[PDB]
């Protein structure tokens, strides 16, 4: 199973339920590879979005100086270590007050809901991943 | 065994010579652990930074939503899994800084002070740190 990117899919996501994504990052093509994951209110591409997770699969590099008490121009650029990405697997669960944010089923982040859970319509995935799977679970 | 971090040391950085830093990551106390180097112009806590390097040993995750077609309160985290230990080689090169992790070339810094103008390197915090040399 591999499936288009750009990753389009109706949604319901009831608490309980959990947004599974796996995939492995393609690391070849660009400086600053990504995944992103947006929660659409409806199905235009101008709707509103509940919630947007985006992760670099790099290590941030940042190098500047500091001139008269004052930093000046950042320079950034990521560190890539091995070029064959590590595959993940994504697990957001919906809870009455947050989305729990699991990578690898390492919690990372608790965000509270800025819309109601039901109100989400819509689920986008893109960038820089080969995607394996996307389910809603329960 | 871990020299002390901070790591304070007096330094000349003729073109031609290579700041090697070893040391293992520390992920366990702070949400964001970092490496940091400076290289300062003279030997005063004010003194100027001709080149600062900071490594984050996570992978920085943003959240947030976009409402009315404005995106709002950017919250951010970092994905630690799995340290490694590291090799850090910062070569002075005429015109640049290059940057290599691990033996992998990562930036080439252009010069904002003359190298010869650092007299300071500073290594601190999220690090066991292993060894700190400059070689020619
Ligand atoms: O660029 C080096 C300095 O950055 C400062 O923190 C930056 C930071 O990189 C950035 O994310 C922004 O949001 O805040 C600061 C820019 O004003 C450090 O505090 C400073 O010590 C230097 O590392
Ligand atoms: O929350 C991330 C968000 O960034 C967008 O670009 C923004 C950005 O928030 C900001 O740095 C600046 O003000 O311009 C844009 C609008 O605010 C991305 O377009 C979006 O996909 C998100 O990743």
């Amino acid at each position: 199973s591999s499936l288009p990117v750009p990753y389009t899919l109706p949604v319901s996501l009831p608490v309980g339920s959990c947004v599974i994504i796996t995939g492995t990052p393609i690391l070849t093509f660009v400086k600053d590879p990504q995944l992103e994951v947006n929660f659409y209110t409806g199905m235009d591409e101008d709707s509103d979005i509940a919630f947007q997770f985006r992760l670099h699969f790099g290590h941030p590099a940042i190098m500047n100086s500091c001139v008269f008490g004052i930093w000046r121009y950042e320079e950034k650029c990521y560190y890539l270590p091995f070029e064959d990405g590590k595959p993940f697997e994504l697990c957001i669960y919906v809870r009455h007050k947050e989305y729990k944010v699991m990578v690898n089923g390492q919690r990372i982040y608790n965000f509270a809901h800025r819309f109601p859970p039901a109100s989400v319509k819509m689920l986008q995935v893109f960038r820089d991943i080969s995607l394996t799977r996307v389910l809603i679970s329960d």
